[PDB]
C-alpha cells in the first residue's frame, strides 16, 4: 500500500533538509525519540496556509526520521506535524495539529502570526496546559525555507590565515537594524539591514574609527514574545529564538525565501576584506516557546522531555534559569549535537569568527546545578573547528549558584561586570580599596591569574546594550523605562550612575562640561586597562536612550543610531578615535601577560608601580586603604612581552593618573621629565601643565584623567 | 636563552613541521607538571641528547615550543618535573625518559631493564620508592613525521562507500598473514606493505571479502614477563601510543618508515575496492599497573590519564585485566581519543574501528554509562560519525556485560551467536526459539532498541579462542607453549574434536571434521546479520590447539599458505559460499523479518517448520531441538534500496540438522532444488529435487539450502 | 480539478516500476512464486481463455503481480511492487464484475462522484457494480 | 545465481575497468549466438578456467555482463553457442575457446594443434565435420 508517489528512505544524516543536486531531490532529516508518527509538509509560494501535499515519514534510523523526496528544489517551503502520547503531567506534549518548524532549517520564511491557536493547549480553558487544543495552527507559523549552500567566498580564503590577535583586539558591539536604520546616506531599502552594515559607506566607518572586530547582537531568528505584541511593542534585541540555524528574515534586504541567508553571507565576505572579525552573540540557553503556557512551535511538539530541562518530580513544568520561561537541556546527547552542530554552522558555512554567549552559565547547568566539566564544554574543547575561534561569555545565569565568574574554560573570555561596577563607582565619587581599582586596571588578576588565564580572558567595558548608555550613563541617577510598558518595574535599579547634576538633557553648560568630562574619563580608563576593551556601539555618537536602561522592546529613534552630529558630539567622536589609535600603538595596553609588580631583565625599574599623592610608592595599608585617586607608572622598557616570533616587546613609559575625588588634587611626579599626551580636560592646556619635570608637583582638577610619557630620566 | 626559540602553539598536540616557519613546534598537554624538558637526539646518538630544552611556555594545561630548523625525522623525547608521592597517585620522575602521546612515529621498542621503572624495582617498598637511574638508552625515541602523501584515485572510494548490508569482515594479522608467503620477496613478508602486495590483493578479490580488519596497530611494547621467558607479543592488545604505526609492521625502517608503508597499504586497498577496519585498544596502556614501567603517560600525568582507586590513587583501576584502565572521563584524555580517531580516519584513511574491550571506554569511575561524555562526543562528530563503529560489547568488570546496549553507530560481536552456533552444531540441544532468533539477526537483542540487524557481527570463530578447524579438532585448549602451565584462554570452548584429540589419519574423524566446518560456514553466511571470518579459516589455519596464541610469534600463527588437496577444497568452498551470501539480498537485510505475510501477498516473508513439516508452533517454538528448518520468501521482504525500490529475491529452504542421528523432513509445499550442502560425498539423484512434500533422509550433522523452483 | 488528477496519476506512474518495466510480462508464474506475473479476467471472473482472447470486448481486467517480476535494477537486484488489479470497462452499461481471490482497496478511479464505501474495499471474491466508461485501479492489500 | 553479477552496458564494445563500480564491463556482439559464456582465467593456470559465467543480459544483438571484483590484468576469453551447419554458413562451436574482438591486449600466441580447428583435420568430410575438443590451452 501507501505511496504511489515517488520516494527514498534517505540518510539520516545530516539533519534538516538538503538539497542533493546529483539526485534531483532533497532529503529530510528530523530528531524526535518520543515520536509515535511524523508527517512531512510541502508548500507552495502562492498557499501557505494549507499544505500541497503530506508525506508521512516513514524509515527511522534510531532516534531519527528521514525521507528523500525526489523533484524538490532549493526555495521549497516546508513543516512538520509530529505524532505522539499527549499528557502534560508527564511532560508529553505531541500535538499533530501543530505544525512545526524545524530545529535544522536554514531560514525560515516569516515570523509568527500570534492566535490562540498556537498554543497546543486550551488558552481560555479552566485547565490550562493541561488541555489539548485541537485547532490548526498551520496558517500563522512560519515556514521552513530548503536553503543552497552554496556560495563563494571571494578571496576571504586569505583572512583564515593569521587573523587579529587577541591582544591587539577593540570590539564594537552593534545592533544590525540600529547601526543603519536612521542613516539616509544608504538607499532607503537596505537600511537595519546586513547589507546595509557592510556598505562601503559603513565598512569605511568602522575602519576610521578603529575598531577590529564588531559583535553583532543576536541574530538567529527570532519571535516577538505575544506580551509585547499585545501592547504594541516588538523585540528589537532578538534574546528569544526558536531556530539556531536560521539568520533573523526582518534584517534581510532581499527577503526571507533564502534572501537572509545570502545577505548575511556577502555582509561577512564584505566585512573579511576589510579586515575586520565577526562575533555574534548567541543564545543557546533558552527558547521562544517559554515555559508551559507558552506556544507550540517548534521543539515543544518535536520532543518535549528531550529539549528542555523538565522539573524531575513533576515534567510538566520547566526548569527556569534564564528567566524566559525555559531552559534548553544540553545534557541530551541530540541537544548537546544541536547545540554543536549550530556553531559549527555557523563557522564554517556563514564564516562566522566567534561568539558571545547570552547567559552562557545556563549552558553548564546538569539538573538543579553548575558543572563546568559538563559533556557540551567538554566537546566544544576537543571540536578541531570551534576551538580555534574566538569564545566570550556572559559567565551567569539567573539561578542558584549561577555566578561563574573566572571559572570558564580555557578558551573563553568573560565580560567582566566586577570592572564594569568598579570603575562605574570609582568615577562616579565611591572610594574604593586602592587594590580593587588597581586589579582592574590591570587585567584583574586576583579573578583569572588564579587558574592560569591571561588578561585576554577579561572583556572590560563601562557600557553594553544593558543598562544606560555612555551618553546616559552620565546623564541619569535612574531609569526611565516607562515607554517598556512595565511601569518603570523592568530593567536594573543600581547603575552606579550620577547625572552630572541634572537629569536628562540641560542647558546648563556647567553641567554639560562635567558630562563631557565624564565621558572622557571612562574612555581614557577603558582603553588603558590591561585586558581586552568592549566598546557600546553608539557611544562615539554620545547614543541616547532617554534614560532608558532596558530599551529591548524599542524598535525605535530611541534606540536607532542617530548620525546627525552636533559640534560637541562630532568632537567626542573624535577623541574616541585618537584614544583607540593610542591603545592600538602601544602593545603596554595590549599585554597577553600580567605585570608582575618588579624589577625584570636586570632592569633597574618595576615593570609597574603604584603611587600616592605625595608621590612615594603604595605601601601596605595604603594599597587597601578606600581612595578616589590612582596613579600608576608602566614601564614599557621592562615588560615579559614576547611576539609570535620569540622577540622581546618593548613600549614607552607612561604615567597614569585618575583623580575621581570631585575636588582639586596636588600630585607629585615621580622621578623624571614627563611630557602630558591625553586627558579629559575640555578647556585648553596650560603651558605648565604640558611637561612636568624634577618631581614637581602639578594641580589636578577634581575628575580629570590624565596620561603623561616619559622623555627623559 | 642563548639559543634561538619561539612561544609556538598549544595547538595542535604533538609536534608539527611548520614548513613556512622552518621549524618544528612541540605541544604536550600536563595540568600537573612543574616543569618540562625537550629532547632532541641525532641518528648517531639516540642514547644521550645531543640538546636540552626547557619549555618555559605554557597556555593553561599544555606546554609549548617552537625549535626553529628542526625538521622532519628529528628524533626526540620529554623529561616530567613534578611532585612524587606515590600515596597520592602523584608519580613524577625527571629521569625517566617520556614517549609523545601525539608521536606519530616511534623509533623502535623498549629494551627491558630495571631502570625504566620509576621505582627500585628490588627494594622492599616497591612502588613507593624512587629509582634515581636515566631510562633513556632503553626507551625509543618519538620521530616528527611528515604528513604530506599523495592519494592516487583514493578520494574516489570516498563518496557512496561498501554499504553495511553487504558487507562481509575478513579479521587479519598484518605479519601472520604474508611472513609464510615465500611468493612476495623477503623483506615484506608480515608488513603492511606485503598485505597490499598484488598478490594478496588477488587473493583477496577472489576470496570475496569486501573488508579487511586489521588487529592491533597501534605501536605496542612486549610485555617484560614474556620477554623473560623468551616469548613476544604477537597480537599487539598493548600500545604506549595512539597514533603511531607499530614499527615491527613496517618494511622500510621505523623513522617514518611504518607511516608511510601504512598509508600506501590502505591507499592501495581502495584502489582495489577494499574496506580496511583497525583493531583498536584504547582502554588500557602497556604501563600496567603500579610495579609497571614508566615510558609515557605515568610520568606525563599519572592523575589524569589512568582510572586511580579514589580512596588511594596508589593504586590503578583495573576494567581491562591489564593493570590499568585509561580514564576517560578527563577533557583532554577524551581529547586525546577522539584526536585519535580523526587521525586515523582523515590521515590514514581507514574506514572503521573495532573497540577492544569497547565497554570500559564507558566506566565512570566503578560504574558504566553508555551516556557518558566520550561516546557523547563521538556520536556528535562531524567525522567520526561517518565511519563504522564495531565493539567487544563488554569488559572484565563487574557489570561489563553490555550486550545491546551500546550507542545507536555501533555495531557489536555478537558472542551469543557465536556460543549458540557453536553449541547447536556440537549436539547440544537449544531452544528453537534461541538458534531462531541468531539465524535471523538476534532480534531479541536490537530490535528492543531501534538497532537493525547490521548491529550483530556474526561469528563462529576469531583471534579470540580456537581457529575454524581447531574447534573441530580439540576438546580442551593446549597452551602449553605459552608457558603459564596452561593456565591462560577460556576453559569452555563449547567443541568437539569429531572423534580424535589433534590432527589424524582416521579417514572416517577426517570426513566429520570437513563437513562440520562446513556446517559452520553454511550456517554463518546464511544468517541475518554481518559475517565476520577469522582469517586464515579459509585455509584451514591451525594453532595445534592453541586458543590463546597472542604471545606465539611463530608457525602456530604464523599463516600457512601450502595448501593439500583437502584444504585447497575447503578454500574453494568458502568462495562459492562467500559469493553465495553476497548474490542474495535475502541474507543482506537492513530489516528483521516479521513472520508474516507482506504486500497483499499469500505467503510469510519466514516461516519454520518442524521435522514433520508443519509450522512450529506455541511449545515446539520453545522446546530444545536439534533440527531448525525454515523458509525465507524472498518476494515477500520488507526490503527497500537506497533509491525507493522494493527489492526481491529467491525463495530458500534451509535445513540444519545438528542431530547426531539421520532424520527424514518433509519438505513443504513445492518443487525444490539443492543448491548448497555440508555433504562430501557426491550427491545422490533423489537429492537434488524433492517434489510434491515427499520426505527426504538427512544424515546427522548437515546442512542444506533448497531453492523452490516451482509452486 | 483535472490539472490535479494529472499530477496524481503520473506520480502514481512514477512510483510503481510494474509500470515502468525493461522487459514484457511473460503470462506464467515466475522464480518459483504461485503467481503469473499478469493474467487477464473476465466479466465473471475467470482467467481469459482460448476464444474470449480473440473475440471482442469493451471490458478488460488484468492483475499485475509485481512481486513475480522479471525485472532488474542497474545493480542486479530483482525489483518488486505492489499487486494491481486493472478494470477498463468502456461499455457505455454498467456491469457487475467479479473480483479474483483477495481483499482489494481503491486507489484509482474515473468517477466524478464521490465514491461509495462498498467500493473502497472488495473482499471474498464478491461482485461489484461498474458504471459504464469507467477506469479503476485496485491494490491488493491481503490474500 | 550464487554470485555476484550486474546486467552491464552494451557499450562500449569489449572489457571495460569501470574503476568507481570495482569491476569490469563485458560486451560482445553476435546476433546468431544462441548462448555465450564469459571464461576468467588466472596467471598461473591458463590452460582451464578458473570460473564459467553465462552471459544472460542481451541488448538487441548485443550479449553483456558485469562482473564485480575484477580489475585490469584480468586474463578471459569467450565460448559462443549456436548452430553448427557448414553448409549455411553457420559454424559455432563451443569447444572453440575465442578471443574478444575488442581485446586491447591478447596475452601472447597460438599454439598450433589439431584442437584449434572446429573440425577434424584429417576427416574425409572436412570443414563439414565438427572436432569437439577444447582448444582452451
Amino acid at each position: 500500500r501507501t505511496r504511489d508517489r515517488p520516494l527514498r528512505p534517505g540518510d539520516p544524516y545530516p539533519l534538516g533538509s538538503n538539497w542533493i543536486e546529483d539526485d534531483d531531490g532533497v532529503n529530510f532529516s528530523l530528531f524526535s525519540e518520543n515520536a509515535e508518527k511524523v508527517e512531512l509538509l510541502l508548500y507552495s509560494l502562492t498557499n501557505q496556509k494549507y499544505p500541497k501535499e503530506i508525506i508521512e515519514v516513514k524509515n527511522k534510523t534510531g532516534d531519527i526520521w528521514h525521507v528523500f523526496v525526489p523533484g524538490l528544489r532549493p526555495g521549497q517551503l516546508y513543516a512538520y506535524r509530529v505524532y505522539g502520547p499527549y499528557k502534560p503531567e508527564l511532560g508529553l506534549r505531541f500535538n499533530p495539529n501543530k505544525v512545526l518548524i524545524d530545529p535544522y532549517a536554514k531560514a525560515i520564511n516569516g515570523s509568527v502570526i500570534w492566535n490562540d491557536a498556537v498554543f497546543g493547549y486550551k488558552i481560555g480553558d479552566q485547565n490550562q496546559d493541561l488541555t489539548y487544543d485541537e485547532r490548526d495552527s498551520g496558517e500563522y507559523v512560519p515556514k521552513s525555507v530548503v536553503i543552497n549552500p552554496y556560495f563563494e567566498w571571494d578571496d576571504e580564503d586569505f583572512i583564515k590565515g593569521k587573523k587579529v590577535p587577541l591582544k591587539d583586539t577593540v570590539i564594537y558591539e552593534v545592533h544590525v537594524k540600529g547601526f543603519t536604520k536612521l542613516r539616509l546616506d544608504l538607499p532607503e531599502n537596505i537600511r537595519g539591514t546586513y547589507e546595509g552594515l557592510a556598505s562601503e559607506q559603513m565598512i569605511s566607518y568602522l575602519k576610521d574609527l578603529g575598531i577590529t572586530t564588531v559583535e553583532l547582537m543576536p541574530v538567529f531568528h527570532f519571535i516577538d514574545q505575544r506580551f509585547l505584541t499585545d501592547k504594541g511593542l516588538t523585540n528589537y534585541w532578538g534574546y528569544d529564538p526558536i531556530n539556531f540555524f536560521s539568520p533573523e528574515c526582518r534584517y534581510s534586504s532581499t527577503g526571507c525565501l533564502g534572501g537572509q541567508v545570502l545577505s548575511f553571507k556577502k555582509m561577512v565576505n564584505e566585512l573579511h576584506n576589510a579586515g575586520i572579525e565577526v562575533i555574534i552573540d548567541v543564545v543557546y540557553n533558552h527558547t521562544a516557546e517559554g515555559n508551559h503556557l507558552g506556544p507550540t512551535l517548534s521543539f515543544r511538539g518535536i520532543d518535549n522531555t528531550a529539549y528542555y530541562m523538565l522539573q524531575p518530580d513533576n515534567k510538566r513544568y520547566y526548569l527556569d534559569f534564564t528567566g524566559t520561561g525555559n531552559t534548553l537541556n544540553l545534557s541530551h546527547p541530540r541537544v548537546i549535537q544541536m547545540v554543536l552542530d549550530s556553531l559549527r554552522y555557523w563557522v564554517t558555512e556563514m564564516h562566522v569568527d566567534g561568539f558571545r554567549f547570552d547567559l552562557a552559565a545556563a549552558l553548564a547547568r546538569e539538573l538543579y546545578s553548575v558543572n563546568m566539566l559538563n559533556t557540551f564544554f567538554i566537546a566544544l574543547q576537543q571540536d578541531p573547528i570551534l576551538s580555534q575561534v574566538k569564545l566570550i561569555a556572559e559567565p551567569w545565569d539567573v539561578g542558584q549558584g549561577g555566578y561563574q565568574v573566572g571559572n570558564f574554560p580555557y578558551q573563553w573570555a568573560e565580560w567582566n561586570g566586577k570592572y564594569r561596577d568598579s570603575i562605574r563607582r570609582f568615577w562616579r565619587g565611591e572610594a574604593l580599596p586602592y587594590s580593587e581599582i588597581a586589579n582592574r586596571l590591570l587585567g584583574s588578576p586576583d579573578i583569572y591569574l588564579g587558574n592560569n588565564k591571561t588578561p585576554f580572558a577579561s572583556i572590560n567595558y563601562v557600557t553594553s546594550h544593558d543598562g544606560f548608555t555612555l551618553e546616559d550613563l552620565v546623564s541619569y541617577n535612574q531609569k526611565h523605562n516607562e515607554a517598556n510598558g512595565f511601569n518603570n518595574q523592568d530593567g536594573m535599579n543600581e547603575n552606579y550612575s550620577w547625572n552630572c547634576g541634572a537629569e536628562g538633557p540641560t542647558n546648563d553648560q556647567n553641567v554639560v562640561i562635567c558630562r563631557e568630562k565624564q565621558k572622557r574619563n571612562f574612555m581614557i580608563t577603558l582603553l588603558v586597562s590591561q585586558g581586552t576593551p568592549m566598546i557600546l556601539g553608539g557611544d562615539e555618537l554620545s547614543r541616547t536612550q532617554r534614560g532608558n536602561n532596558n530599551a529591548f522592546c524599542q524598535d525605535n529613534e530611541i534606540t536607532w543610531f542617530d548620525w546627525n552630529l552636533d559640534e560637541r558630539k562630532s568632537k567626542f567622536l573624535e577623541f574616541v578615535k585618537k584614544m583607540i589609535q593610542f591603545y592600538r600603538a602601544h602593545p603596554a595596553f595590549r599585554r597577553e601577560r600580567y605585570f608582575q609588580g618588579k624589577k625584570l631583565f636586570g632592569m633597574p625599574l618595576k615593570d609597574v608601580t603604584f603611587y600616592t599623592l605625595e608621590g612615594r610608592e603604595v605601601d601596605e595599608k595604603t594599597w587597601s586603604s578606600p581612595t578616589q585617586l590612582v596613579i600608576f607608572v608602566l614601564e614599557g622598557s621592562v615588560m615579559d612581552e614576547i611576539n609570535m616570533y620569540g622577540e622581546r616587546i618593548a613600549d614607552d613609559s607612561f604615567l597614569i593618573i585618575l583623580n575621581a575625588n570631585p575636588n582639586n588634587v596636588k600630585v607629585k611626579f615621580p622621578k623624571g621629565k614627563w611630557e602630558l599626551v591625553i586627558s579629559s580636560y575640555l578647556r585648553e592646556i596650560k603651558p605648565e601643565e604640558r611637561i612636568i619635570e624634577g618631581e614637581k608637583e602639578l594641580e589636578i582638577e577634581g575628575r580629570t584623567a590624565l596620561v603623561y610619557r616619559r622623555i627623559e630620566l
